[PDB]
RNA sequence: AAAAA
């Protein structure tokens, strides 16, 4: 239950701004200044019968902690209830200063001899967390994958996974534990790592109380009430829009020399600068820069979408020079400072000496291809404002305290790795967050690289979008499923009934039986059309549309059509159905080759790539978009609607989109697409449409295209049957027809959708994911890891201790003895596909003392696919073999011999950085090898994974960080 | 494509 809603205004009077442009922004005060407001919302999930009193009404007599500046609105009441001992959920921009509430929430538990534990997504995050909680506390420790400092200290920095492990253990560190905070929340919903957070937080006592810190979500209060519900205490939410530096966002249509507000400081969408924008729309990122450095708004940040690309634009800007000597002297010290922090071998490593030529001249690169230290290195270069020009991958806006004044995106779309899409107005939130340094800058400029013609209403749902929901994305897993078998106070069940996905799941049941009780009415309201005999027309004609498609299916199968798309023949185009592109002509086809991916497959359809001539695109389309035999066109590529104009274009398509074959075929310039030759095809278009104007001539499949088979003929019969049926009605030459069709229609609409509707609220009143429970139960038991009774064996008990590979496969391996034969150096380069995900280019063929290993683990792999196959777990049995790359495992060997870093590094494509952080979880891996042979008293296999550990333990991989 | 324990 909820209580203690409402809602607070704040306002600020802010230095007036011209930005960019040459007008003031906003409307300026008798002051001189420009007023802007937020708003703050609070709200309390609340136990049953629980004694509560008004946040508001809270006077906090002693303060756990000061502060030098006054306190907002939304800090104050999130205090309060760290004051009062009650767990808040804080959802507010990255800016705004919810660290202020977590370190209260310090102060307090070390006051009191409590101890509090920080979790953070990310190492690098763990880190500077730890550095910066340090110099203001003192007691204060670290753990994580890589490094332990400290454990005994009162506040502990760990990692989530680090937490995960300790709670299934049941270690007494939480006995002593008062708060938890969670930094970014938000997490939560990762579709592969999310689930760590779900898990922790359900594993927790209901004693120790928590501190979410979150991106500003729509549905923060639904977080609070699981909170609430599963650990049985109050969880408040406070949330705010608020937005310590003011943002102008701006437009810059690519290969103009224009620059456009299209969304000002009270987030209000400048519809005349925009139409102007896309008006102008027919190197940019060096015109950009030099402007910048220009009106002095660096530092500044390029976002690109590769690695290569941040490279590629560093080298076009090493004409430009940003830094005065006096600069360039400061900074090389601390570059060498850091660089002779590395064994005397890698400080003349090939990257470290390519890099520091671009830093002098105060232009930054960063991504995850770095080597670790020169990552750090150039994140505290850019504090320190010795960097000007950051060319930064996607992750950059992540790290803490790396804000600059100016934030550019060099383009609107982005590859996800299925679509060439746009970016959402969710993403775009968290984009614009990176610019403006609260305490140094007036404003913060956004500004975002565009090359199409976008429309209104797409460009605000990206520039002014909705923030993301916080969904849950919980799964199961093998080693969580083990664990919660072994540990005695709670089961697998447990789990599930505890989960955030099944607090959403329930919570949906009342929304969707509300929407059904409008669908009967609405069903009713219709009641009945005037003849039940209009059901038989409606279900002659779905039959006939049925057989309609069966009858297309074959026409356009290739052993029938392409017989008859010759260049210049007329086809009626259809991509996905829901795309009518009209008469288009066909330019040529060919088959389709996928070299990227072998063994990919292709349907019969989908087999054929057919290029064809439409004169019926939207003329804003970016056809400059789509490439070449890739029948998958980006958003925004659609046929012209009413009202607007349209062009000729070439379009890539499979048989599918096919809706037809005409008996024509027009003259198609063998002159490709080359200056104006297309639109005399769509000429040729515009004039056939004329010659026949009540239709297009189709070619009769049967006396044409001599499609006879017994099967197709049968076919062809039960149309005509049903097509004389019909035209037997009453219905048919009956008036009102096309009415009581459409009211028939509409009510048949709703039946389906409440039927539909009616599984959906059915299948929800079940705790979720229990048949995949029960599938995963079985792939356990079958492999020996559990009892038919679900206690745990010693198969089991190893399996919870492997956490940083596939545990199942890894058990299996050190059971069957897989390892005993191998030397130190062998048993490091099989494990390397355990500790390796990213593919690459194919490696040159393994020698024997490598390649078989290789073999005898994926029998073992194939052996467990297989099961997990019988067991109905939607799985490819061969990929998931294929999961476990080996493109390292001569990498890793050479190491293990002795081979220098450099030496290695020209055996692979794969960046430095990728290489050590690989190294690092390997070393991982094998710590966890350890702990293993310990509880199975094999001292042969201990030994030769102490073994391991030594061999690759060594020069720059054992390198430690900067900050600590 | 980019992140990631
Ligand atoms: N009420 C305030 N008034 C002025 N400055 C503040 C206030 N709250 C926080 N700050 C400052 O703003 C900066 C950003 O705060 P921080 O909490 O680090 O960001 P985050 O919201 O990501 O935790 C900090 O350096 C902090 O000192």
């Amino acid at each position: 239950m909820l209580a203690d809603s409402f809602e607070q205004e704040a306002s600020r009077e802010v230095d007036a701004s011209k930005g960019l442009t040459n007008s003031e922004t906003l409307q300026v005060e008798q002051d001189g200044k420009v007023r802007l407001s937020h708003q703050v919302r609070h709200q309390v999930a609340l136990p049953p019968n629980y004694d509560y009193t008004p946040i508001a009404e809270h006077k906090r007599v002693n303060e756990a902690r000061t502060y030098p500046f006054t306190l907002d609105p939304f800090q104050d009441t999130a205090i309060s209830c760290i004051d009062r001992g009650e767990s808040v959920l804080v959802s507010a921009h990255t800016s705004a200063g919810k660290t202020v509430v977590a370190e209260y929430a310090i102060a307090q538990s070390l006051k009191n001899k409590q101890r509090v534990i920080y979790t953070s997504p990310i190492k690098a995050l763990s880190n500077q967390k730890y550095r910066e909680l340090l110099a203001e506390f003192g007691d204060v420790g670290l753990m994580t994958g890589d490094i332990t400092i400290n454990p005994d200290a009162g506040c502990l920095v760990m990692t989530t996974e680090i937490l995960r492990s300790m709670l299934y253990r049941g270690s007494e560190v939480m006995r002593e534990v008062a708060w938890v905070i969670f930094d970014e929340v938000h997490y939560m919903r990762d579709k592969e790592r999310g689930v760590v957070w779900e898990e922790t937080i359900i594993l927790l006592p209901d004693k120790v109380r928590y501190v979410f810190l979150s991106a500003t979500i729509p549905n923060a209060m639904e977080f609070a009430e699981w909170i609430c519900k599963i650990h049985s205490q109050p969880c408040h939410i406070v949330y705010t829009n608020f937005r310590p530096t003011p943002l102008q966002h701006y437009l810059f249509p690519a290969h103009g020399d224009g620059i456009y507000l299209v969304v000002d400081e009270k987030s209000t969408f400048r519809e005349e600068n925009f139409q102007k924008a896309m008006a102008s729309i027919s190197g940019d990122i060096y015109k950009i820069v030099k402007m910048i450095w220009k009106k002095k708004y660096n530092p500044v940040i390029v976002f690109s979408f590769s690695k290569r690309d941040c490279e590629e634009l560093a080298l076009k800007m090493s004409k430009l020079d940003f830094n005065s000597d006096d600069e360039k002297e400061a900074l090389t010290k601390i570059f060498n400072n850091a660089i002779a922090l590395l064994p005397e071998t890698d400080r003349e490593l090939p990257q470290i000496k390519h890099i520091l030529p671009l830093l002098r001249r105060g232009i930054g690169i960063h991504h995850s291809g770095l080597l670790p230290i020169l990552k750090e290195v150039i994140e505290i270069l850019f504090q320190e404002g010795f960097l000007k020009v950051l060319f930064a991958t996607e992750t950059f806006s992540i790290g803490l305290n790396m804000p600059a004044k100016t934030v550019v995106f060099t383009s609107v779309r982005k590859w996800d790795g299925q679509q060439f899409r746009w970016v959402s107005g969710g993403e775009y939130i968290q984009m614009s967050g990176r610019a403006g340094r609260r305490g140094l800058d007036d404003r913060g400029i956004v500004i975002m690289m565009i090359d199409e013609k976008m429309e209104p209403q797409v460009a605000k749902g990206m520039v002014k979008g909705q923030a993301d929901r916080l969904d849950s994305a919980f799964h199961l897993g093998y080693n969580m499923i083990l664990n919660l078998m072994r540990v005695e106070g709670i089961s697998p069940e447990f789990m599930l009934e505890h989960s955030f996905f099944q607090f959403q799941n329930v919570i949906s049941v009342p929304v969707m039986e509300k929407k059904l009780a409008e669908l009967k009415k609405d069903f009713d309201g219709i009641e009945v059309e005037d003849e039940e005999n209009v059901k038989e027309y409606h279900e002659i004609e779905q039959a006939i549309k049925g057989y309609r498609e069966d009858v297309r299916q074959v026409v356009t199968h290739p052993a029938n059509a392409l017989s008859f798309l010759q260049p210049g023949r007329l086809v009626e185009i259809s991509v996905n159905g829901k795309d009518n592109y009209g008469w288009g002509a066909v330019v040529d086809f060919a088959k389709r080759i996928n070299k990227r991916n072998p063994s990919a497959v292709y349907t019969d359809h989908e087999s054929y790539i057919v290029n064809v001539v439409v004169n019926t695109m939207y003329i804003d389309s970016p056809v400059n978009l789509l490439k070449p035999f890739n029948p998958t066109l980006p958003e925004g590529i659609r046929p012209a609607e009413e009202g607007e104009k349209s062009i000729c274009a070439v379009i890539p398509i499979t048989l599918d989109s096919i809706k037809s074959i005409g008996n024509l075929r027009l003259y198609m310039p063998k002159d490709i697409r080359a200056s104006g030759q297309k639109e005399t095809v769509g000429k040729s278009l515009r004039e056939v449409n004329r010659r026949f104007p009540d239709g297009i001539p189709v070619l009769d499949p049967v006396k044409n295209m001599k499609i006879e088979d017994e099967d197709f003929l049968k076919l062809m019969k039960k149309i005509d049957v049903l097509n004389t049926k019909l035209s037997s009605n009453p219905l048919t030459n009956s008036m009102r027809l096309e009415e009581l069709y459409g009211k028939y229609s509409r009510k048949h609409d709703l039946h389906e959708d409440m039927k539909q509707l009616k599984r959906k609220i059915s299948e929800s009143q079940a705790v979720i994911q229990l048949d995949d429970l029960r599938r995963r139960k079985r792939v356990l038991r079958r492999l020996g890891f559990c009892t038919p009774n679900d206690i745990i064996e010693l198969k089991g008990r190893v399996a919870c201790e492997i956490s940083s590979g596939d545990e199942l496969l890894l058990t299996e391996l050190i059971f069957n003895g897989n390892f005993n034969e191998l030397k130190p150096e062998q048993a490091a380069a099989l494990l390397s596909c355990f500790a390796f995900q990213e593919r690459c280019k194919e490696a040159p063929r393994l020698k024997p003392e490598l390649a078989e290993p290789l073999k005898a683990m994926r029998e073992i792999a194939a052996k467990i696919a297989k099961i997990m196959k019988d067991s109905k777990i939607e799985v490819v049995e061969k990929d998931y073999v294929e999961s476990f790359r080996h493109e390292l495992m001569e990498v890793v060997y050479e190491w293990c011999r002795g081979a220098t870093f450099t030496q290695i590094c020209k055996m692979t494509d794969v960046y430095e950085g990728s290489l050590i952080r690989m190294f690092k979880r390997l070393e991982e891996l094998v710590k966890e090898l350890v702990d293993v042979a310990n509880t199975i008293g094999n001292s042969s296999l201990k030994e030769k994974m102490e073994a391991v550990l030594k061999l690759i333990h060594r020069d720059i991989v054992s390198a430690g960080s900067l900050y600590l």
